[PDB]
This record gives C-alpha cells, structure tokens and sequence, in this order.
C-alpha cells in the first residue's frame, strides 16, 4: 500500500545534508500564546498532503534564538513546526513540558482556524517533541506522559532524574562531548541507558560545547539529517528513511553512537 504519510521525493545523504529539503517554508509568530510564552510556527506551503507538528522548547534563560534553525530545516521536508519561548526564562523541565505540550495543542487549535496561514495543513494525530538541555528533559517528560507522541528527539538534555524507562516514543539523543553544563556522562547517556522499552539512538557531536546542535552549529550537515531522518521514519512511519534513521553515519564528526531496536533496512537480521 501508497503510504499515506509518505512526502517528497526519494532521499539521497546529499539532500537530507543540504540546509533545506524540497517544500518552500514560511512562518508566523502566534498572535496569543495558549499556555507558553511565545511562538514561531514554521511550516512547508506546498507538501503535498497534510503533515505532523513537532514542538521545539529551549533550556534555562534561552530563547527561540537557540532552536530556530530546526524550524525551516524541518518544515523543508515536511513538517509543522513551533519554537517557542516559556513562560519564565527560569522554568524547569516539567513546566517546560507541559508547555509543550501547550504549543502542540495550539498547532492544532490553528489548523482548525480559517484565517490561520496553517489551517488544513497538520495531521493532528503525528506529533513530535524536540529541545535543548531542560527542554531536552521536557520532551523527554512529554514523551513519557504522552506515549501517543511519535517521536523525540532532544538535544544535550538535561533534567533532574534521568530515569526515562517508561518512554516507548522512538527517541533520537544528541549529545555533545565537551559538554560542561550537562555532561554527558552524567546526564544524556544515562537518560539514553535508561530507556529499554522503544527505538532509541544516541549520537554524541565530537568536541561539542553544550550548544553543539544549536542554530549556527558547525555540524547542520549531519544533525539536521539525523533529526529529519530520525522525523520522518516515526511521524511519517516512512521505512525509505528506515537506514539513514538507523545507521550509523559513520562520521569522523561522531564521539559516540549506540542504537537499539532501530531495524535499519537489513531485513530480519
């Protein structure tokens, strides 16, 4: 069967690494934020069918600045996107979570809204959740609480406990290895370790400061592929990105990678 998530063309490594896939991307900022501070919805004009939301939080004091690249990167391929700033610069990860989950909600309420540049274009039932450090840890509490999600996929995260066994949402950890806010090997490998029961990856940005996979981070060439590919094979359920969402890039810009229960286009073994 024609899956009916299934958009744009055939990937290749060269056009998941270009800084925008095929769909022309515009954007608004919402007029009236419903439970989070603020908004930017990024979104593809011409995708050829309805698309998921993913909802895209910073960490502590940081603002939509530092997540904005992820916005065109993903609604380029195919996806509705809002980054959002929180409530207070100061919120910790549950806040940060459930507004979220608020920006997700409102995506929604707009794509039922007529006057709404994103009116008819979302498949509410596919939703994503994305963040830096304590919105990393926010997606990852999304996820958790909110199992209908499709996928995670955080970056440098951090929350207060890193037990995150109960996630059977696909989740994508990127990790930066010079981390010194949230050092990995306190903070997103034992998230990463903790989780058995899902499709998880976990790739670690060789010498990445925390903000390795920020907007202006020298590797959108293959953090941008991952986290599109890693996008479309569980909102989209689309198996052509089954191995670039699976593989290992084998990139001398990797300082770690582990993957579990990711089939990667190898048939049964």
């Amino acid at each position: 069967q024609t899956n009916p998530y299934a958009r744009g063309p055939n990937p290749t490594a060269a056009s998941l690494e270009a800084s925008a896939g095929p769909f022309t991307v515009r954007s608004f900022t919402v007029s009236r934020p419903s439970g989070y501070g603020a908004g930017t919805v990024y979104y593809p004009t011409n995708a050829g069918g309805t698309v998921g939301a993913i909802a895209i939080v910073p960490g502590y004091t940081a603002r939509q600045s530092s997540i904005k690249w992820w916005g065109p990167r993903l609604a380029s391929h195919g996806f509705v996107v809002i980054t959002i700033d929180t409530n207070s610069t100061l919120d910790q990860p549950s806040s940060r979570s459930s507004q979220q989950m608020a920006a997700l909600r409102q995506v929604a309420s707009l794509n039922g809204t007529s006057s709404s540049p994103i009116y008819g274009k979302v498949d509410t039932a596919r939703m994503g959740v994305m963040g830096w450090s304590m919105g990393g840890g926010g997606s990852l509490i999304s996820a958790a609480n909110n199992p209908s999600l499709k996928a995670a996929a955080p970056q440098a995260p951090w929350d207060s406990s890193t037990n995150f066994s109960s996630v059977t949402v696909p989740t994508l950890i990127f990790a930066c290895e010079n981390d010194s806010i949230a050092p990995v090997n306190s903070s997103a490998l034992p998230i990463y370790d903790s989780m058995s029961r899902n499709a998880k990856q976990f790739l670690e940005i060789n010498g990445g400061s925390h903000s390795c996979a920020n907007s202006g981070n020298s590797n959108q060439a293959l953090i941008g592929k991952k986290g599109v590919a890693w996008m479309k094979r569980f909102m989209d359920n689309d198996t052509r990105y089954s191995t670039f969402a699976c593989e290992n890039p084998n990139s001398t810009r990797v300082s770690d990678f582990r993957t579990a229960n990711c089939s990667g286009g190898g048939g049964s073994g």
